[PDB]
């Protein structure tokens, strides 16, 4: 949380477009400069060479009680962030949802938990991030509790509307109220680093490069 | 102990671990082997379990064509029970894949051979003076899931499923139903149907 | 113990040897060399070189790393911060560093893959070392998975993982490992032309 109360904050398309050229590392270093951890440890890229940027649409699961359906609600440009207590014994994403995502402008799926139909996901080149791969259905194993509620994954809060950026290094949560400022800082981090890389690739010591830049 | 009909094996060749698991669920059976991951991207196998039990301190000549070797090494990470020699043997003798409760070596060879290997991970220390073959063609227990010699193994990118041989026809039939239904749902989704519309 | 240099021709001969062969050779001397859980992060890569060790501790050095080194970085197996990323990858490519082995995690995996740099670690993450972990010392002994790694040891890593070869035994282990592969080649060729495994062993 922040020094100001939480408020749903729209994020300009331009800020999202900029994230096309930003790595999770830059965004994480920017967040760190604001005193905030953003990484979701253990939530790994499952499809080589993929990445996504979009607005968190949150999904929270709970134990079966009763005594995929939510996906029709998810806006174009969303990254779905699903929390199932880090469970490895059932999956909360598969082929139907993947095909749906691809047909409905959904950018990627981040899972505190596991997914199935990995071959379809790979074949579709869909940006899936999860704690792993399994095949057993959610049916009679876990059930939807609520969507568009705050999630807490490894102590990191994800609010509906937060900026999600994911790549080969994993997933970063950027609070919506800070998104423009974090993206600005991340761009500056990338610029400084590019000069450092250019320097060491021209025979500078790292020592030299780091304090000329 | 029961052979499986060839037509059941043939149908299964176009089924997924998800379809088979959903079918098993409908019969009240868990099929999945948690933690036993695909080690070779893009591979799959369907075949008959030939079982191998190791114990703390070869058999391959006995393995029938069309077998999927399922080897239990108590989930150990300090030694391996599959490597290059066995991969090359499998490929020359119609062996369809290997599933290991434990780890495998010569991962680079397995990948280059496109061999369907499924394991708890990758390592290089040899079984020799670490683990020894105890028995073959005995029932195995992996993550509480029993595997009998003869059971139908189906393995892909999502992991490995054990289908009890005595029920294989019913499971495969149900699994085909699950798959046919989903194909229709996916078709409708691609033409722009809502998920609710598609499930109606 | 003694610091033991290793001839370039031994390194060159080791260039194509699989980690399985080196482990089998080590076993013949009664030595465990494998680092379980330290997994290849860049499909199809491998490295051979001399361990330059780096120890981190809870809350730079790379200019001191000789060409031909494999950097072995110990970070208590931590998953919350990374000790390798894009700057260091481009440094290694410009300075003849052969690969990096991490007891912990690395970032900028997409750059590392694109540079085809041989990286081995317990995984992938993006959070910086800054204000999370700090350099303790270099060229000190490390302990990873109960295996002691001395600066100067021969490191060999591939798809199957990472092997530590004690420098005093390195030349012997490489020669034995070559023998292992030659023996196995004859077996594989017998198998591939239709021999039983039994016949192929003899
Ligand atoms: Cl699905
Ligand atoms: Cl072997
Ligand atoms: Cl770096
Ligand atoms: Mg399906
Ligand atoms: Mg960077
Ligand atoms: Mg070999």
């Amino acid at each position: 949380s922040l020094s100001v109360p939480f408020e749903y904050t729209p994020i300009a398309q331009s800020v999202l477009d900029e994230c096309e050229h930003l790595d999770t590392a830059s965004l994480s270093d920017a967040l760190d400069s604001l005193g905030i951890d953003g990484g979701l440890p253990g939530i790994a890229s499952q499809v080589p060479g993929t990445r996504c940027v979009g607005i968190a649409f949150t999904v929270q699961y709970q134990p079966v009680d009763a005594s995929a359906n939510y996906i029709d609600q998810v806006p174009s440009g969303s990254v779905i962030v699903s929390s199932n207590s880090g469970r490895h014994d059932c999956t909360v994403w598969g082929d139907i949802m993947t095909h749906f995502a691809l047909a409905n402008g959904i950018k990627g799926t981040v899972i505190d938990g596991v997914a199935r139909d990995i071959d379809t996901v790979i074949n579709c080149n869909y940006p899936l991030f999860s704690r792993g791969r399994f095949m057993q259905s959610a049916k009679n194993r876990t059930q939807l509790k609520a969507v568009q509620v705050p999630l807490v994954i490894d102590g990191i809060t994800i609010q509906p509307g937060d900026l999600m950026v994911c790549d080969g290094s994993g997933c970063v949560v950027v609070p919506q109220q800070l998104a423009a400022e974090v993206v600005l800082r991340a761009r500056a981090v990338e610029q400084t680093e590019r000069r450092i890389i250019e320097a060491i690739s021209s025979g500078s010591t790292l020592e030299q490069a780091r304090m000329t830049y």
